[PDB]
């Protein structure tokens, strides 16, 4: 069973090439799940790469309404119909005749029906839909044309179709969802089945952007500097180039300080860098940064630093990824920084957050980009990690508060360093008007990893 | 009631021999559960295993599509007509006649109907369905031919059939599921009932492969093997046991992958095949860190001795991961394997679904005399273990020890099943040639806390 | 209201003698709940003990199909019909006439209808079923014949009957269930009501075995040895004969060691013993046992030791009990051992597990059998007990890991000893190639029950 590519980033790897060739694919889902976006996108791409003639059988929508909406991603469907490359059939057993006729005058390639459920309200009685659905499918499989049929749905976790008898007739079943969890919508695609072929089971986080659908399913010894000399000395030549560094610690420990010095160092060696902040804003960052003797405003004047400030609850976790991606595909920084993940995990599913970290890490390492992700710990004085995904990070620079003689002092230590030597000493440090000052470690103190020390 | 082997791996143990002789079995479930697959496999295996006639009754789609769908597993229609061993009937009491025809025509034994739910569009009443259901099975039983019926379902945890009156008429009820939990689907088969016979109660994890369905049901020599480290072998009093399961738990960056790299290296060193299942790092990374310790993993794969199967834990489901391991070991056939790690496969997974995984790998690994070293990154570094350290025969736990404001690491053989081991928590270090197990801490107390005390 | 015995192990004590005499009993439940198994079992037993004439009114099942299925437990229904002791009436107001006629030619005793729901699909409309059900019941109560009526069900926790009007007509209501919790089926029986009589309320764990249905609703000073001399010295003459001993402790403490020495001691005094293992297999056990100088293979050669290895998730908790019972009813060991309960409680209901422990304990003590049950603790260094059923055990031999001068040493202490003196000292012990070596206790150490000790 040969498959037909749809040029839809994600769907090509989820269905292993695409959808069963010469067969009909049913795409069900609720309203605003992207049933039409996918439908025309299956034709557009098809009639832009392999130069294939595709006909669109519209029903409750006007042939200009479809083209007026496709202009949201800069798609000129008029120019498609101005070269006989796309035919829109405006709309009981005579409909297949016109489709069979049009497709004959437009050499059978890609066909989309939006929607079949619409022209079935006057029939109903469940058993009737199936009887008239089977005939349609069969009538298309005889002409051997990769057809996508749209179906309506009432529930996001209930009947597959309105009359629950379309999935049993259809050979291939793709379900588009828009689940709302904690007053936040999440678009997820899934391939229920695919007769005489293989596919990726379960649902994968996707979104609709200005390019349309966006479905989301080396290791050199090159070392880079973190901005701090002693830190690179503790890491035995600084952080690795293509690696993920983690800055875990309590509130006001110096995470954003290390991020600022990590981004500065990039711009210092004429290297581009992106800073994704979710806790503070450009205004505050510039002031805080300048207070340590760093010109963040100037760093952006050289087109070497970009600041993307936004709230962690502003958009969805499946969205935030796309922003980072598009932000990296444009500016093309050598290294990025996330401040912070703690803010991107608050009121989010433990699994939904795991898919995010895996995404950034993968993409960050896939493009050989150095990413310094910070994480704020709950207990300031310390268990381990909430979702404990410290196994994804190659380096772990944790900061801990140390109470010494009624003085709230801070300490830094390189907890982990994959395929690299590091200092296993909890060196004390302080903050000044020029960044960190890592001094000597606490040799005459015991139980330093348990908030409070002990005289020796 | 005579059994009938279907040659479906797992099913012949779940149904105790297979399905009842000259009885009608009902296989209900949702769409994509694998109802048609089972139906074909039942006849296919039955045809090329005991030269038995098979009659497939189609209803929804045509004989060509069904024949064109089995090509995904490598099954051809050479029995369809080129051997007259596969009779397909394209599609109330007139159907039964045609059924008895091909049956007595080719001295039939096996029969599959797919689907019967599609022949009850008009009849919107359960009364009619039951009446015309019983008559079918009753007829089929009069001919005493092992027939499999297929029905459709709306919910995975609701009515048995579409009209909920088919399981009561049917003698044997099989239910195929495709439950979706946490954006992840899991195919599970269960034998609801089986009249005048015994079977296994509850649902068993299965998958669909290119050999079709793979249902998953539910020695001890003193030969020792080297762990890669000499002191470690001395700590186990002769090295690791051959046909045994070793576990390495500890905080992130304790050196689990280090002990794995040496455990796999030692294999290839003695010209022994070993498989490495990574779910945290990738080949590129592992090769770098490995070489940094003075180990050439690339070379090890150049001699067809070491294999690396990197895959994100979240990529596939727990049931698929198992099949991937089994098939991977069925091809390469290593003398020992290593999983890095179990903790990476226990993330956003049910404790019951995870238990079934560890039991499988352990069982299968222990069933083929394969030495397995599974790692498990402990959540709270510097307590217990909310899982199963009872399954593992050996436990090599690594713990971080803070001494004089220095993040030092220690190792100890926590347990060694039916063997002597060192009961001392000796400090160790990592260099550019592997571990260096030094001496323990005699003048330090509460070393299990992660923070000792000057004695 | 006199009751009629059914000779069904469990149902006789649940309904206090049996079911209301001269009245009709409705048995509802889903498919494969054992509606037919019970139905014929009510006749078989009845026409095998009190020599009573019973007629079976079958519907959607053939008179040979019922007999062909009853042969799963070795029941010759043909021989029952070959002496006019059982009559099968193969199958609107004329059905009661034949039943009234047959029962007259087969002196009214035990009657079973399987099923009434079957011959009602052509009626439906809820109110119709009741009207035609009442007439049936009344027509049977007039002939005074203990009749059991089978009813179909869709839900395990929903309507009592298909039309939910059969329980209001029927005098007695028995509901058979097959609940699925965590991909595991559990058969439970219940008596909803019983007019003019008393019964046991709630549902009781049952199973179907080769004997059919299996519903599951002294104290001498005789002392026995545990295999260890010092252990018997710490128990002041060894464990009590008819008592339950518990071996709680962390992983690799020496639980299976004490079990092996406890089973060996039985075979040593020419006493039979059963070992129920769920963590290891015969292969490993024999090797581990032989490493301590115990010949487990030989112990089975004398027909004094039996090993029943099986996984704790292989079968159901309500099943595992039956296995132990049948295993003890055959071999008839003087003492048994369970290794372990921790494995039999993983992914099980806290209450469902409580009913198991009570079962083994009761049966173990009911047959005056000594049972050494082991339990693995979670924290290796220790709170108390998960489901804390240490109140069921008469003796508690807990083992605890003790870290001494960077050496992971082990310790044993007799925590409890009901109606017996015991040693209240945490004696240290080690393992060798001949079993345990209990030495002196830790006198110069403090906080030994909190993992880590303290110099004194
Ligand atoms: N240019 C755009 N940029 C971002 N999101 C867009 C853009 N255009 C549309 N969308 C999003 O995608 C949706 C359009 O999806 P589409 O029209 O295919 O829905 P549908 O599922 O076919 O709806 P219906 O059930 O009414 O037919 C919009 O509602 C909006 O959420
Ligand atoms: N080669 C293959 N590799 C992997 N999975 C496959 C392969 N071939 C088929 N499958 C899987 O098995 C499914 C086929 O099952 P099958 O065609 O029997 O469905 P079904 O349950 O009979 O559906 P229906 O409700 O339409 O009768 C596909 O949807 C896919 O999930
Ligand atoms: N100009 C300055 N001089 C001295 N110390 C400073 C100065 N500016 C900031 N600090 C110190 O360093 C800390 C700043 O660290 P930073 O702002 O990076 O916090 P953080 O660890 O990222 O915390 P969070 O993100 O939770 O607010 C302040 O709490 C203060 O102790
Ligand atoms: N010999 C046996 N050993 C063990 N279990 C058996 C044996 N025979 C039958 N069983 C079990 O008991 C069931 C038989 O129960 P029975 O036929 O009474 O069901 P039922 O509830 O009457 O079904 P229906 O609703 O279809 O009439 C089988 O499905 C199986 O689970
Ligand atoms: N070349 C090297 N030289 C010195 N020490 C090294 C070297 N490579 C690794 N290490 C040490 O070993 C640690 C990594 O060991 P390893 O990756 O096996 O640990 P792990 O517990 O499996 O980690 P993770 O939780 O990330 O899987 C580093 O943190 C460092 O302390
Ligand atoms: N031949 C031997 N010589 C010395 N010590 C041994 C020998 N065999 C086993 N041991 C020791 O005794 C322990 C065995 O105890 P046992 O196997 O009964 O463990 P357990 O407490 O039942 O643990 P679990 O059931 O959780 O695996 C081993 O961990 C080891 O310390
Ligand atoms: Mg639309
Ligand atoms: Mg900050
Ligand atoms: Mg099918
Ligand atoms: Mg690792
Ligand atoms: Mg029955
Ligand atoms: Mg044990």
């Amino acid at each position: 069973i040969a498959k037909m590519r749809t040029m839809i980033e994600g769907f090509d790897d989820i269905s292993h090439g695409g959808l069963p060739i010469g067969r009909s694919t049913l795409v069900s889902g609720t309203s605003g799940t992207g049933k039409t976006l996918f439908s025309i996108q299956f034709l557009y791409n098809g009639i832009i790469e392999f130069d294939e003639p595709g006909v669109f059988v519209t029903f409750e929508e006007t042939p200009q309404d479809i083209i007026k909406n496709a202009r949201s991603f800069g798609w000129d469907l008029a120019k498609l119909v101005d070269e006989g490359k796309l035919f829109i059939l405006d709309a009981l057993s005579a409909l297949i005749e016109r489709i069979n006729y049009a497709i004959q005058k437009y050499r059978a390639r890609r066909v989309s029906i939006d929607s079949v459920t619409s022209v079935f309200q006057q029939y109903d009685a469940s058993s009737v839909v199936r009887r008239e659905l089977f005939r349609l499918v069969a009538r298309l499989k005889q002409i051997g044309a990769t057809t996508v049929m749209t179906t309506e749905r009432i529930e996001e976790y209930g009947p597959i179709a309105r009359y629950g008898v379309e999935e049993f007739v259809s050979d291939n079943v793709v379900i588009l969802r828009n689940v709302l969890e904690g007053e936040r919508r999440r678009r997820t695609l899934e391939i229920l089945k695919l007769r005489g072929t293989s596919h990726m089971k379960g649902e994968y986080p996707f979104t609709i952007t200005d390019h349309g659908i966006n479905i989301f399913p080396r290791s050199s010894n090159v070392r880079v500097s973190s901005g701090v000399v002693r830190l690179d000395e503790m890491c035995g030549g600084g952080f690795f180039k293509d690696s993920i560094i983690l800055a875990t610690g309590a509130t006001g420990t110096g995470k954003t300080l290390l991020v600022s010095r990590f981004v500065e160092n990039a711009c210092a060696n004429k290297e581009r860098a992106i800073l994704f902040a979710y806790e503070e804003s450009r205004a505050q960052l510039l002031r805080n940064a300048y207070s340590w003797g760093m010109d963040f405003e100037e760093m952006e004047r050289q087109n070497l630093l970009k600041i993307v400030c936004a709230y962690p609850e502003s958009a969805g976790l499946e969205d935030h990824l796309q922003i980072i991606k598009s932000e990296i595909n444009d500016f093309k920084p050598a290294r990025i920084a996330i401040d912070s993940l703690s803010a991107l995990a608050r009121g989010v599913s433990n699994n939904a957050f795991r898919q995010f970290v895996i995404g950034v890490t993968g993409y960050a390492k896939q493009e050989e980009i150095t990413g310094l992700f910070t994480n704020t710990s709950d207990q300031f004085m310390h268990s381990i990690t909430d979702s404990h995904i410290c196994v994804i990070t190659d380096t772990i620079i944790l900061l801990q508060y140390v109470e010494i003689r009624g003085e709230m002092s801070r300490a830094i230590n390189v907890f982990k360093m994959r395929g690299s030597w590091h200092d296993k000493a909890i060196r004390e440090f302080m903050i000044s008007d020029k960044g960190p000052d890592i001094k000597d470690s606490f040799r005459n103190f015991e139980r330093i990893i348990s908030g409070s020390p002990t005289r020796i």
